[PDB]
């Protein structure tokens, strides 16, 4: 009945295959874009042996009960592959082509890690396809921030600019009219990766909570924010980067995927309307988590195995958005609800597909 395209989503902490249903419209756009298989396995394929054995018997759980035959596939891994040298990225690939190269049932256009550029303007698209902007001229300048695992990235309308790398703007045409983008990403500013950095700052953690090295959280978090900023600043410069940009590139709305969500959906946090201010988050964090005395907090909460992070979580959400991109902080910031089941893999299926 539709066309169809597979995407697998070989992430940081284990890979996802999606199965997408599509029609093509007269701008030769894909509209109808349907979900209709999913299969996650673990762990992260950068964290497997390279060898032919353990990348069949992960491939094979991955793919073989497909109710499919005969469909293109995208492999396209993420920041988990990104952090491992490159030489020991060729090994994977070297034996990921050889197994598509003995079958027949899926297609493999494309097996490859991409960059967090690439990975900036699938978010971007897929967040634009959910609000349904995509298919029109806009006039405001939707922007999306997604806040990883292991990487961030951001991505807002941009016209070309020739004192800019080139490999931070992207130029595409969707439902007809050209788009241009800047594109960005920060390796390793993810929030699992950057928090091996602050585990025993006691300003991150609620009070009294045991931080590994034997010292007590003493939560603050405009110093855990400082000290998060200048992670930010020193080492990735977000701010020399960025700021100037979206400065003469405003965006009229923000949009967030990733972690905002689950953090945003607690019983700590009050936010209406699946948005927040960075603002209000900070001082919510700030009071209902760094100030707080972790024996109480947890004995009241004692299932939740993440409120414990809360402190660093905030304070590194704002740090990010205020400290380095340059969002005010009475600026809502819409956050995608975790049940939409909004993933950049769509953004695959519009660019590719």
């Amino acid at each position: 009945k539709h066309s169809c395209i597979a995407v697998i989503d070989a992430g940081s902490t284990g890979s996802r295959l999606h199965i997408y249903s599509y029609d093509t419209d007269d701008t030769n756009t894909p509209i109808h874009i349907e979900e209709i298989w999913n299969k996650k396995i673990k762990p992260g394929f950068a964290s497997i042996q390279p060898n032919s054995v353990t990348i069949d018997a992960y491939l094979t759980m991955l793919l073989a009960d497909a109710p499919i035959h005969n469909i293109p596939v995208y492999f396209y891994a993420t920041a988990g592959m990104r952090l491992l040298p490159q030489s020991q990225q060729k090994k994977y690939y070297d034996e990921l082509e050889y197994w598509f190269r003995q079958q027949s049932q899926w297609q493999l256009v494309e097996a490859k890690t991409i960059t967090g550029n690439d990975e900036a303007l699938f978010d971007w698209l897929a967040v634009n396809y959910k609000l349904d902007t995509l298919k029109s001229v806009q006039n405001k300048s939707v922007g999306v921030m997604d806040m990883g695992g292991a990487s961030v990235q951001i991505v807002f309308p941009m016209p070309k600019n020739a004192e800019i790398s080139k490999h931070n703007q992207v130029e595409l045409n969707i439902y007809g009219q050209n788009i241009n983008l800047y594109v960005h990403s920060f390796l390793g500013l993810g929030q699992t990766e950057m928090s091996h950095q602050f585990l025993n700052s006691p300003s991150c953690f609620a009070n009294d909570y045991p931080l590994p090295d034997g010292e007590s959280g003493q939560g603050n978090a405009p110093s855990c924010k400082e000290e998060v900023t200048s992670l930010m600043n020193s080492v990735h410069k977000v701010n020399q980067q960025i700021q100037p940009l979206l400065a003469l590139n405003p965006v009229n709305e923000w949009y967030s995927i990733g972690g905002i969500s689950n953090l945003a959906s607690s019983q700590l946090f009050h936010f209406e309307n699946s948005e927040l201010t960075n603002q209000s988050l900070l001082q919510q964090g700030d009071n209902q988590i760094c100030h707080q005395q972790w024996d109480i907090l947890n004995g009241q909460y004692p299932d939740d195995e993440y409120l414990y992070q809360y402190c660093l979580l905030s304070s590194y959400y704002y740090a990010l958005m205020v400290d380095g991109y340059g969002i005010n902080p009475n600026q809502t910031i819409h956050y995608i609800p975790p049940e939409q089941n909004l993933d950049w893999t769509i953004g695959v299926v519009l660019h590719r597909a």
